[PDB]
């Protein structure tokens, strides 16, 4: 079961839902993401970045794609695949998303190369537009608009 609660904040620092994570059996991690205040009906880029720091207003700070296998971006890229690349989120008429997805190339185990919960942590970020699953570095998914820091 599902732990490591992370609070999601938007560019204006408002709380806009949460993520929790299960070490799956298996494999990789299952990510339960339940967010609100997003653009009704949009497909939005959604990735794991290499530092657990969510500082307004652009979240540059930080980092990273989470990319321990040094690949380039995108499911569709013949030279793809960052480990922190996740499917687009599909926002309801609601403006909400509430789904569980699998992130097969990640782990929470200390000493795994795919461990996202290192000393520096990681960040889950939702982008303003759809990831095209091909362009580097981030699929042309535009601005980072929601961020949740995973620390520990
Ligand atoms: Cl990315
Ligand atoms: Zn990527
Ligand atoms: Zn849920």
């Amino acid at each position: 079961a599902f732990g490591h609660h992370v609070q999601l904040v938007n560019r204006e620092g408002k709380a806009v839902g949460f993520i929790e994570i299960k070490e799956s059996d298996d494999e990789g991690l299952d990510i339960h993401i339940s967010a609100n205040s997003l653009r009704p009906g949009a497909s939005l880029g959604f990735h794991i970045y290499e530092k657990g720091s969510c500082v307004r207003p652009d979240f540059e700070s930080a980092g990273g794609p989470f990319n321990p296998l040094n690949k380039e971006h995108g499911f569709n890229n013949p030279m793809g695949h960052h480990a922190g690349d996740l499917p687009n989120l599909e926002v309801g008429a609601d403006g909400k998303v509430d789904v569980i997805m699998n992130a097969p190339d990640t782990s929470l185990k200390k000493g795994s190369k795919l461990n996202i919960l290192d000393e520096d942590g990681s960040a889950f970020i939702i982008h303003e537009q759809a990831d095209d699953y091909l362009t580097n570095p981030s699929g042309n998914s535009g601005a980072r608009i929601v961020c949740g820091a995973l620390l520990g």
